[PDB]
């Protein structure tokens, strides 16, 4: 019965799921000045032109934008990866407070939300066969900063009041998620986890550098979703996001100087 309480949020999940102790663990801080650039990461090739997306689902968790990965469609390569990743869902980690909120850090430096981009490497079939393997998983990180609103967003704020609580979900077709993406693809990356449950140690993470802005108005209609099923005591779905873990032996790289 993990989440993100006193009693059950990011300190105890381990006692379910011990590879929250583990080697590879997301999120991280990405300390900026130790990061090295490494020249032979290639570009990052984004293929969202005929991204099919379906519905969206209140998880209890997080709110999940779900896309038909049953062909190429939607696809990331290049950068660190070898290979093609379909992909098959975006959600987002978000604050009660501007201050905080995204789950990877710069610098130490928290933004107001963070953006997921789930891909998985078509070489194993499926997205549950690829959540066993090392490189099974690419996931685009977009950190979220309160400014100016994003045009782009908009459709997603605007579904929310109908899938308020955990289990509920709703037809979104038609969505673009190229309008969610910063001007650059400038990135950081390194090897690590899913940032919950059950925390498998099977992703390349890919963090851009810049973020976008949204507005406040748009980050409030997140904070206005709910944890809890309908019928249940209101528990707002805010901070939802894992603090940053050991870096242990890993190494993060830079795409840029
Ligand atoms: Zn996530």
């Amino acid at each position: 019965h993990w989440g993100y309480g006193k009693h059950n949020g990011p300190e105890h999940w381990h006692k379910d799921f011990p590879i929250a102790k583990g080697e590879r663990q997301s999120p991280v801080d990405i300390d900026t000045h130790t990061a090295k650039y490494d020249p032979s990461l290639k570009p990052l090739s984004v293929s969202y032109d005929q991204a099919t997306s379906l519905r969206i689902l209140n998880n209890g968790h997080a709110f999940n934008v779900e896309f038909d990965d049953s062909q190429d469609k939607a696809v990331l390569k290049g950068g660190p990866l070898d290979g093609t990743y379909r992909l098959i869902q975006f959600h987002f980690h978000w604050g009660s407070l501007d201050g905080q909120g995204s789950e990877h850090t710069v610098d130490k430096k928290k933004y107001a939300a963070e953006l997921h981009l789930v891909h998985w490497n078509t070489k194993y079939g499926d997205f549950g066969k690829a959540v066993q393997q090392p490189d099974g998983l690419a996931v685009l990180g977009i950190f979220l900063k309160v400014g100016s609103a994003k045009p782009g967003l908009q459709k997603v704020v605007d579904v929310l009041d109908s899938i308020k609580t955990k289990g509920k979900s709703a037809d979104f077709t038609n969505f673009d998620p190229r309008g969610l993406l910063p001007e650059s693809l400038d990135y950081w990356t390194y090897p690590g986890s899913l940032t919950t449950p059950p925390l498998l140690e099977c992703v390349t993470w890919i963090v851009l550098k810049e973020p976008i802005s949204v507005s406040s108005e748009q980050v409030l209609k997140f904070r206005k979703l709910n944890f809890n099923g309908e019928g249940e005591p209101e528990e707002l779905m805010v901070d939802n996001w894992r603090p940053a873990q050991p870096l242990k032996n890993r190494q993060i790289k830079a795409s840029f100087k």
